[PDB]
């Protein structure tokens, strides 16, 4: 009901042929690709698409985009799967209108989720209301990628236009968080799951960048201007300009000018505040800054990450500042960089010490021109699966049979992305 088994099986046959020298990769690729398509995607009563992030009836705007993105290739062939992806954009934009500050949404207005512990404005559609700038980038990215890869335009409907307007309004309000209607307190002993200053967050100055409460990891920002999410915002604001001009959408002149104004202001904020200096004295990107002079040197495996900046389309992989940042991220100068017997890579505040993330190994391969480095990382990913033949959230560098999240569809899909990239399937 969501795709053509005939068309998808033939496409996978072709990929397996292209990858015939890499049977270990094919086994995992097919397992990953089929599981997401068969077990996480459902068509709702209104013909729109709901994608399960994991193992409860809630969809993250972030995971759902990254889960479906690698199906864009076969959606060039499979018309029905093309509609399913369009239906996901439609669902995302509808939910953005329900509450543009929420990261995660229920399948229906059922009041499931975190309401018992969370003090914030809530409705029945909200699973979790952690505001993460990237949550609002991902649906815009998906709408744009669907259009570019397949030519599909039905996703650019009135709900799309209204939701785009909501995103621009919110990001603009959050250029000075003193004016924000958003507050968040969770009754928990885990500091990462709540906001300091009774739900308002840490101190900041106005920088031109847009404020975030939490990171793509779902843990709170230390400083409020998250460089990778503002990078992603700059990219998708470009997309908004393109889409409104091309499709002659309602209020395009106003929306295009607004998006451009905001893109330029965030870009100038990045120029003015996002940079710092590493141990060697090289200019690098910081992870989070507050505009008060504080700037962290680290990266988090969750995307958008600094490591993923070229993958997100923010800058060239060849860029000097990016490369210096990359060398810094992938070293012990980054406090989340962990080295062990099986692998070295990136952990997170979100997971245990010494556990590193497959998603960051995949992004590491997606952001190098060196095909030998891509192949090395793909070999490492499959070798570090604890014998499960799928991708986990994190695994211990000294023993990958110790890992978190048995079923992690976004991680499975990032592995698929790197295989396709290695094979020049584009
Ligand atoms: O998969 C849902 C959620 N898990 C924690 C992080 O990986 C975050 O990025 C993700 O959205």
């Amino acid at each position: 009901m969501v795709y053509s088994k005939e068309i998808v099986r033939e496409w996978l046959d072709e990929v397996a042929e292209r990858a015939k020298d890499y049977p270990e990769w094919v086994d995992v690729f097919e397992r990953c690709y089929t599981d997401t398509l068969d077990n996480t995607v459902e068509i709702l009563e209104d013909g729109s698409t709901f994608v399960l992030t994991g193992d409860i009836p809630a969809m993250w705007l972030r995971d759902s985009t990254a889960q479906l993105r690698p199906y864009l290739h076969v959606a060039k062939r499979d018309a029905l799967l093309r509609q399913t992806i369009a239906g996901l954009v439609k669902r995302q934009m509808t939910l953005v209108l329900k509450d543009p500050y929420a990261n995660s949404f229920n399948i229906e207005e059922n009041w499931k989720g975190h309401h018992e512990t969370d003090h914030t404005d809530l409705n029945g559609w909200i699973w979790e209301r952690k505001y993460e700038v990237d949550s609002l980038c991902y649906p815009l990215q998906l709408a744009y990628l669907l259009w570019k890869e397949t030519g599909e335009t039905s996703q650019f409907d009135e709900i799309f236009v209204a939701a785009t307007k909501e995103i621009l309004h919110l990001w603009t309000v959050e250029q000075d968080h003193k004016n924000s209607p958003y507050r968040f307190v969770r009754d928990t002993d885990r500091k990462e799951d709540t906001l300091v200053n009774d739900g308002f967050g840490p101190d900041f100055a106005v920088t031109g960048m847009t404020w975030s409460a939490f990171r793509p990891s779902d843990d709170c920002c230390q400083y409020s201007y998250l460089i990778p999410s503002n990078m992603f915002a700059v990219v998708v604001l470009g997309y908004v300009q393109e889409i409104f001009a091309a499709l002659n959408l309602a209020d395009s002149q106003s929306v295009i000018a607004d998006a451009k104004r905001l893109q330029d202001e965030i870009q100038e904020g990045i120029k003015n505040y996002a940079y710092t200096t590493n141990s060697k004295g090289e200019k690098i990107y910081a992870f989070e800054v507050d505009g008060l002079g504080n700037a962290s040197i680290m990266d988090d495996p969750n995307v958008p990450s600094l490591l993923a900046a070229p993958y997100l389309g923010y800058c060239s992989v060849d860029d000097e500042v990016y490369q210096a940042t990359r060398r810094t991220i992938l070293s012990s100068e980054n406090p989340y960089f962990y080295q062990g017997e099986y692998a070295s890579g990136l952990g997170s505040s979100h997971t245990f010490y010494r556990y590193i993330w497959p998603i960051a190994l995949s992004i590491q391969g997606l952001t190098t021109r060196d095909k030998a480095e891509k192949k090395f990382l793909l070999d490492q990913l499959v070798a570090c699966d604890g014998g499960t033949g799928v991708m986990h959230e994190s695994f211990h560098v000294d023993d990958p049979t110790l890992y978190s999240r048995e079923w992690f569809s976004w991680a499975n899909m990032m592995f698929c992305e790197l295989v396709l990239d290695y094979l020049d399937i584009r």
